[PDB]
């Protein structure tokens, strides 16, 4: 699938990623914990349960500058504090 959220898209069989329709290549880890975000929406993942579908925090923070508008205010990628990290989609 091309899971498409906000000004982005993201390509799950090339593994690309596009900002409006310009390429922004992901690191294997990036990947990773972004297509686990994506493909669990509404439902916040633990860490633990993260690293186990796939530090982690590094990985969190880089995929924020790219992704989010303000990443020091988060609104695809925000984290609950007691559960885990949460993709929200439009």
């Amino acid at each position: 699938a091309v899971i498409a959220f906000g000004k982005f898209k993201l390509n799950l069989g090339t593994r690309e990623m596009f900002r409006e329709d310009e390429p922004m290549p992901l690191t294997s880890g990036e990947f990773a914990v972004l297509k686990a975000l994506v493909s669990h929406p509404r439902e916040p993942l633990s860490r633990d349960k993260l690293m186990n579908l796939a530090s982690i925090d590094v990985q969190i923070s880089r995929l924020r500058r790219m992704v989010e508008e303000d990443p020091a205010h988060p609104r695809y990628i925000q984290t609950v504090w007691g559960l885990g990290y949460v993709f929200v989609p439009d």
